[PDB]
């Protein structure tokens, strides 16, 4: 007997197109996504060229209208030249993204008051998303604060994190955040395993006490989103190992199989991949659309997913229990039992559907 | 120039049929409904009969069915005689819902014992919602907590409420709640216009300080919802005055009044009208469904509204900014400027819709 599950949503995809499509693309890491149980995905903007700007984004949109396969939204990346000029597109984004840690030379932010500037001109009523560690999550909370708004913190990773957030939502501040699969089942017990290489990642692996703590701190995560952060093996395994996971296609199954050991809830896995997402976000409803489940099938992660380009993943030989059997978008089979049956292309800009703009005072 | 919402969803209204039609019916009060720009309801169970045992349901969906001009769900309600009985038809009903303090000899429970045992037997995947005031928050959440599951708390009126709640939640406790606008809007200060009969409502207005600390503890809030409890004059005038306000056709406007006076954001409105209804109750989208407002037009309540048979209100006399002009309900215009425009019976179970089942494990 499946389950049926509604559309779930990634509000934390690098699907690296346009500039990196050795590492993924819109058509390959959509199929990763649909083959996770995911119908809409929020892509990054550190692309080559970064999405940074109105050229950028409209060649952005172009190629994921021709190569994705699931719906989606993308973020516009805020940068140290760019504050103030973005307000004819910022409504046509999933939201803006604040790089505010390590970053391309494109995405550094030398000064918090930067970050005050972005925070200023944004338009107030749509989305800012940071990736914000450690003691960066007090300070962007603190230029949300001066600037009288809400921000979403990206991969919450540490103790540390999760315990300052839980203190703002208990002083009332307008704050959500989310969870990246990776620092809810590895820590640094895996790195022996991983390696260095493999291992890289931000924020990085935290202890086995970080991993308890979000856990114990479940009510506090608004969000999980994988953080897809594709590299080919080559990378990850060189002399410069670039940060990040795959993750598409293994977060839902690692989730499924924490519901059937009773350590969630499956409306608490629903709250965190499709309710919170869809009202922090402003996302729309998904009509006709549904993921079916076996919740009842165990087996062990390989050494490399079906469909990301990664041809990779830091979970290889946990064990699962739980499967994505089908998925419908919008009315057609998307993915049966290891196929993705929709073309590249057949994916949307939720952003342009009537529904799916951010709805504001005149 | 008009703002273009989401089709609202107000998940506490009394609408009356069966046997109090002359309060109100599901035509009527349904139409009360979209001119207040709201799409969904859901009904409480304090009908006569009360929908108590599956034949009540049966018969009060069918009544809905046939009335109702907007889409809807029904509570059951719990009883002293009907705890491990609903198994069969729960998962039809938006939620159940316990009285706990004064009702109808039929929705009265006469121990905390009988709290435990619908917490033990309502399946757990299903909303519980209470109707529990001052101490009884406490001692509901205490239920909540010794069988392991969420609880949702209707109608919050008193700083010690909400500061119970508050701390309930900065404890990581899984418990939401609901404020009415009579209880942000009213206070003990209109007691001397309204009079003890008109002014008799549970829970009863506040003092200035609960209302402030309702407003000062908005973060706490999840939902608005009226708990729209329609009599008539005759009845709150006479001798044994019957407690509760009309309010579908005043909420929306009262709350743009304050969303145009900075007291809370559009954000702020809709998640609490839309967005936290939906993923508290698991309430299904509505295709092709949305409100126009137009937040510029100025006017004062009147000392009835048009649609609901309660014929009064207790807002009479309060200027308010804001009003709707045209609902649209799954692709058909329901509401224009003061008609509407869909039939009785236009309106559906939502809980009937396959995406309206609340996911369960198998
Ligand atoms: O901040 C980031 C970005 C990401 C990427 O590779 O784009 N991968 C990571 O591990 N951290
Ligand atoms: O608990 C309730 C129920 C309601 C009604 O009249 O049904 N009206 C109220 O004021 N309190
Ligand atoms: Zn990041
Ligand atoms: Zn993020
Ligand atoms: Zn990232
Ligand atoms: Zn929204
Ligand atoms: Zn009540
Ligand atoms: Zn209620
Ligand atoms: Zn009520
Ligand atoms: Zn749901």
């Amino acid at each position: 007997k499946l389950v049926r599950l509604p559309g779930l949503i990634d509000v934390h995809v690098h699907l690296r197109e346009p500039g990196g499509t050795h590492k993924e693309d819109f058509a390959s890491g959509t199929a990763a996504a649909l083959a996770g149980g995911i119908t809409m995905v929020c892509a990054m903007p550190n692309t080559r060229p970064p999405i940074i700007d109105a050229p950028a984004l409209a060649l952005a949109q172009k190629l994921a209208e021709a190569g994705a396969r699931c719906d989606f939204a993308l973020f516009l990346g805020a940068s140290s030249e760019n504050a103030g000029t973005l307000g004819t597109v910022a409504g046509s984004a999933a939201g803006l993204k604040l790089y505010l840690n390590e970053t391309a030379s494109e995405l550094r932010l030398d000064s918090v008051v930067q970050w005050m500037e972005h925070f200023e001109t944004w338009p107030s009523h749509l989305p800012i998303v940071a990736h914000a560690e450690q003691q960066t999550v007090a300070a962007v909370l603190m230029v949300a604060q001066l600037t009288q708004r809400s921000v979403h913190i990206c991969h919450v990773a540490r103790k540390e994190e999760i315990l300052l957030i839980k203190a703002a939502k208990a002083r009332g501040l307008p704050v959500t955040c989310e969870v990246a699969p990776h620092h809810l089942f590895l820590s640094h017990d895996d790195l022996e395993r991983l390696g260095p290489g493999k291992g890289e990642v931000r924020p990085e692996l935290g202890s086995r006490q970080d991993v308890e703590a979000l856990w114990e701190n479940m009510a506090v995560i608004d969000c999980f989103a994988s953080d897809h952060a594709p590299h080919t093996l080559e990378e990850k395994c060189g002399s410069r190992p670039p940060p990040g996971f795959p993750g598409l296609e293994t977060m839902l199954p690692l989730l499924l199989t924490a519901v059937s050991e009773g350590r969630l809830s499956l409306d608490d896995l629903l709250q965190r991949l499709h309710h919170n997402p869809r009202r922090i976000f402003h996302l729309p409803p998904q009509e006709d659309t549904y993921v079916e489940v076996d919740l009842e099938h165990e087996w062990t992660i390989p050494s490399h997913m079906p469909f990301s380009k990664a041809h990779w993943t830091p979970f290889e030989g946990q064990k699962v229990k739980g499967t994505v059997r089908r998925v419908v978008l919008r009315g057609e089979v998307a993915y049966i039992d290891g196929q993705v049956l929709v073309p590249p292309g057949y994916g949307q800009d939720v952003r342009k559907w009537p529904q799916g703009a951010v709805p504001q005072l005149p």
